[PDB]
């Protein structure tokens, strides 16, 4: 496997709890800034005023090239908002595409609980489709620009590198967190092969999950279940999110699996940190989880499968001690399974927009053990599986 994409490779930092981010320039002269990596949103929104946890923002005064577009945007979600004023500039990313686009930023002037102290991020990079911008599908994303503007093919692929260990600021600041490829997919960056799944429709990048196993058992729900009222892959989530009742049956089964060692309400809540004893974690007690995706042939499907290694995000003890600490990354939604960070660290996910599929294989950064792997694997004969999609 040769990798042609060298000038991309390891252009992120950052890790599944506070997110991955690339290098990015804005404005002339460029004004360097680290932007988050948002598959689940479709904004493109810097830091523009002084915060608390900003060390650098976007300053327009500066930039020959800025644009006022002369409108606001609101940008309210669960955890957090963002609010900010629109415009547009010249934007690069160094490690990337050596080419330079006009394209709309967001300059944030206020935000709560959006800027996390100490990521080491300043704005984010929303790459899903124009139909869930804000303030609605006029503002064309990032990518769309990059595309119609340049001779970029209208593909990229993200390998998500968690350390399978804590990472403090100064860490992250000087490690490699991952690869985003624009423009392609780099063949070193996974194992085995690629398997495609159809994007189901362009907002998120939806997909259809037709079976869940635990261990190699089936939690055999109906398979609409799965994927209501969406399924997403998600980079700017951190957990594996699933649907309530999903969340319950699954957890269900991984503590049937995992029975050997009771864990208290907190854990499986996603709340609270377990620890172990330095390199004692007990992985094989823990089950792996299996999701089936829709294939690309008729009554084909695939599955990835992933390990505790991912489903378990390593953590900081609360107090000072050599623990290997973790919580619990699978939660639940009442939005839809999220296929995030935690989920993606398994796997090199190709974001094929050209051919409307995802693509996964086997990550070469997963964190695993002697004795078991993350996997994608087919196919699978299954049938009627248009109806797994909710409506
Ligand atoms: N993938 C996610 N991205 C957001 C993140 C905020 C901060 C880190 S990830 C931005 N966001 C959003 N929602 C609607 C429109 C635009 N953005 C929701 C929020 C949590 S989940």
């Amino acid at each position: 496997r040769r990798g042609s994409f060298v000038e991309m490779v390891d252009n992120l930092r950052g890790k599944s709890g506070q997110g991955y981010y690339v290098e990015m320039t804005v404005g002339s002269p460029p004004q360097t800034l680290n932007i988050l990596v948002d598959t689940g949103s479709s904004n493109f929104a810097v830091g523009a005023a002084p915060h608390p946890f900003l060390h650098r923002y976007y300053q327009r005064q500066l930039s020959s090239t800025y644009r006022d577009l002369r409108k606001g945007v609101y940008v309210p979600y669960t955890q957090g908002k963002w609010e900010g004023e629109l415009g547009t500039d010249l934007v690069s990313i160094p490690h990337g595409p050596n080419v330079t686009v006009r394209a709309n930023i967001a300059a944030i002037t206020e935000s709560d609980k959006f800027f996390i102290n100490g990521s080491n991020w300043e704005g984010i990079l929303g790459l899903a489709y124009a139909e869930i911008a804000r303030p609605d599908d006029s503002l064309e994303p990032f990518f769309d620009s990059l595309v119609k503007q340049t001779h970029v093919p209208n593909l990229f692929s993200l390998q998500l590198c968690g350390a399978g260990f804590p990472l403090n600021q100064s860490e992250v600041l000087a490690s490699v967190g991952g690869s985003m490829i624009i423009g392609g997919i780099d063949h070193s960056l996974y194992t085995g092969s690629l398997w495609y799944t159809p994007i189901r429709r362009e907002w998120y990048y939806e997909v259809i999950i037709v079976r869940v196993e635990i261990n190699g058992q089936d939690l055999k729900m109906d398979c609409k279940e799965y994927n209501y009222d969406k399924s997403i892959v998600d980079s700017g989530t951190t957990n594996l999110r699933l649907p309530k009742k999903v969340f319950e049956a699954a957890v269900k089964s991984i503590k049937a699996a995992s029975s050997t060692e009771k864990f208290p309400d907190g854990f499986w809540l996603g709340e609270q940190l377990v620890c172990w004893q330095a390199g004692t974690t007990p992985w094989n007690i823990f089950p792996v989880i299996s999701l089936y995706l829709m294939g690309e042939v008729t009554n084909q499907s695939f599955r990835i499968t992933i390990l505790p290694q991912q489903y378990l995000r390593p953590v900081e003890d609360v107090a000072t001690s050599q623990d290997d600490c973790y919580k619990f990354a699978i939660s639940q939604s009442s939005t839809g399974t999220v296929m995030g960070a935690v989920i993606m660290e398994g796997f090199y996910v190709v974001f094929d927009r050209a051919r409307k599929r995802i693509g996964f294989a086997v990550s070469a950064c997963h964190v695993h053990d002697e004795f078991r792997t993350a996997a994608v694997e087919g196919p699978f004969v299954t049938l009627d599986m248009e109806d797994c999609g909710y409506n």
